[PDB]
């Protein structure tokens, strides 16, 4: 349901495999990253490209090292997938960025209606 | 000579590998840790034991995707091994502790005496 799905949305950190330059989305800071600490230190969304091969890795292969959850997004506008992150990132569930959006900005109606 | 050897101490994270009660050590804030997050949370000295063994193998596999240099710390009394972290940090050469104290010790004696 929706409060579940806005909790976590809120306790991790997004992760979009990504080549060029980066995209703006509402609500979030975007920044293009190659380490965790700049992925740490980024609501975010970091940005992987080809250049993010280690740090790829390590979210797609040792999940338990990261310290957060990490949510892997596609459907961004604009997005060109690396297929090197996507192929590191293999075992992250893809989500739709326009899902995420979506109820986030459909709760925003609900708290602006209180 | 001591003022790189410093340098290099002060944008490093020190990391132990050991199982067992964390130990004290003279300016350095020290935390058993098991991911990047509280690592990049702790002058610290990051303990990592068994159960450490998916960050102890990022440090050791992919450094490039933590985003800052790690020293692989031996010699600290009282420290017992991870034979673990020890394999999986192998790359990294190890420093002696007690040569990382003498130095920091010995260049406050500089400072005093000014």
């Amino acid at each position: 349901e929706l409060q579940n799905r806005l909790a976590q949305y809120e306790t991790s950190l997004m992760v979009m495999s990504h080549n060029g330059d980066v995209p703006v989305i509402t609500g979030f800071n975007v920044m293009r990253v190659t380490t965790m600490l700049d992925a740490l230190k980024v609501p975010a969304v970091a940005v992987l490209g080809d250049d993010a091969q280690d740090l790829a890795y390590v979210f797609g292969a040792r999940p338990l090292a990261v310290g957060v959850n990490i949510i892997r997004v596609v459907d961004v506008p604009g997005q060109q997938p690396s297929a090197l992150v996507d192929a590191e990132l293999g075992a992250l569930h893809e989500v739709s960025m326009v899902r995420v959006l979506n109820d986030i900005a459909d709760e925003q109606l609900v708290k602006a209606n209180m």
